[PDB]
Parts: structure tokens; C-alpha cells; sequence
């Protein structure tokens, strides 16, 4: 197991631009386009990141370049956050991608605004970090991605996405 199969199985697959849990036009793994409401700005931003004119639709072999890339652009988010960067090299192999996951859904901002959360990471408090991050709108909106992400960083194993 690691990141890409570990993001593949959260996020899904789809060729067509989709709507994501929070109504946002959306395609290949997880790929957000836009926030706007409009289907227009979807493609126009579509095209934009593929180079062509799309149609709206995307093969397989695009979506796995986005997604490419989208993993190192959060990868490389954490590194240069100064809130983050500090847990992520305090962490193991299996619990940094299970903080890349959260970075990939939510955002770099949004994963740092987990003060408390992090600070238990930080000091391997497990137990604790799990309580505190289910206590989240992250976790009432999409609770049963949350609660492998939370395992994962519970138990330090691969356990729940198996
Ligand atoms: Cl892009
Ligand atoms: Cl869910």
C-alpha cells in the first residue's frame, strides 16, 4: 500500500467532469476544477490544465498525470508549511501519508488550521489525536474517509484501507 493506491481508493476514478461530496465540479481523482458554480469555468479550467480542448472528458492516462501531480504538489505543500513541515518529519512512513491525504482533500490551510490536533501528533498521543480530529466538520461530512484516515493515524498501519 502507499499514497497513490491509498488516494485512488478515497477519491475514486471518474473521466467525465463530476460534482465532489461538496458540489464542486471535479474529475479524474479527485482533481477539484473550480468552485464555481458554473459548468463553463469547469471546462475552460479543464482545458487549461490538460492543454486541449477537452469536451469535458479526459482519458485515463490524463487523469493520472493531474493526479501525478496533485500528489507532489502536496507533498511539496507540507514541506514548505511552517506548521506542517515540523509534523511531517516527526512522523513514520505510513502516518506522512495519511497527513498527505488530509493535505490532498482539504488543503494546506486547511490541515494547518488543526492546531490541537497536530500538537498530539506531534507528541505520538494517538488516542488522543483520534478524538480530537473526529470532532470536526471533516468528520461529520465525510465520515467514513475521516475514520480510515483516523485509523490510520491510530494505529500506524495500512489496516483500514485492507
Ligand atoms: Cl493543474
Ligand atoms: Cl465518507
Amino acid at each position: 500500500m502507499n499514497i497513490f493506491e491509498m488516494l485512488r481508493i478515497d477519491e475514486g476514478l471518474r473521466l467525465k467532469i463530476y460534482k465532489d461530496t461538496e458540489g464542486y465540479y471535479t474529475i479524474g481523482i479527485g482533481h477539484l476544477l473550480t468552485k464555481s458554480p458554473s459548468l463553463n469555468a469547469a471546462k475552460s479550467e479543464l482545458d487549461k490544465a490538460i492543454g486541449r480542448n477537452t469536451n469535458g472528458v479526459i482519458t485515463k492516462d490524463e487523469a493520472e498525470k493531474l493526479f501525478n501531480q496533485d500528489v507532489d504538489a502536496a507533498v511539496r505543500g507540507i514541506l514548505r508549511n511552517a506548521k506542517l513541515k515540523p509534523v511531517y518529519d516527526s512522523l513514520d512512513a505510513v502516518r506522512r501519508a495519511a497527513l498527505i491525504n488530509a493535505v490532498f482533500q482539504m488543503g494546506e490551510t486547511g490541515v494547518a488550521g488543526f492546531t490541537n490536533s497536530l500538537r498530539m501528533l506531534q507528541q505520538k498521543r494517538w488516542d488522543e489525536a483520534a478524538v480530537n480530529l473526529a470532532k470536526s466538520r471533516w468528520y461529520n461530512q465525510t465520515p467514513n474517509r475521516a475514520k480510515r484516515v483516523i485509523t490510520t493515524f491510530r494505529t500506524g498501519t495500512w489496516d483500514a484501507y485492507k
